[PDB]
């Protein structure tokens, strides 16, 4: 319906390790840390902890989650 209000947009991409979930060049988060604090919660509803904050300001951004439990950040 009712769009076209704004050109650029908040998009994001976050890998997710075995306990940790990175984002863009950013280093690797702890499932514990403190930026999992918006990752976990925007990154469940799908919203990036960071790229949110910018636009979002909230919660709420569109963000590409990378598969790769068993091949990446293998702490075991």
């Amino acid at each position: 319906e009712r769009r076209r209000h704004s050109g650029q947009d908040v998009h994001v991409v976050l890998k997710l390790w075995k306990t940790g979930f990175s984002l863009d060049n950013g280093d690797l988060r702890s499932y514990q840390d403190p930026s999992n604090a918006q990752f976990l919660e925007s990154i469940r509803r799908g919203e990036v902890p960071a790229e949110l904050r910018r636009l979002a300001h909230g919660g709420q951004v569109n963000l590409d989650m990378e598969d790769h439990r068993d091949e990446d950040f293998v702490k075991p």
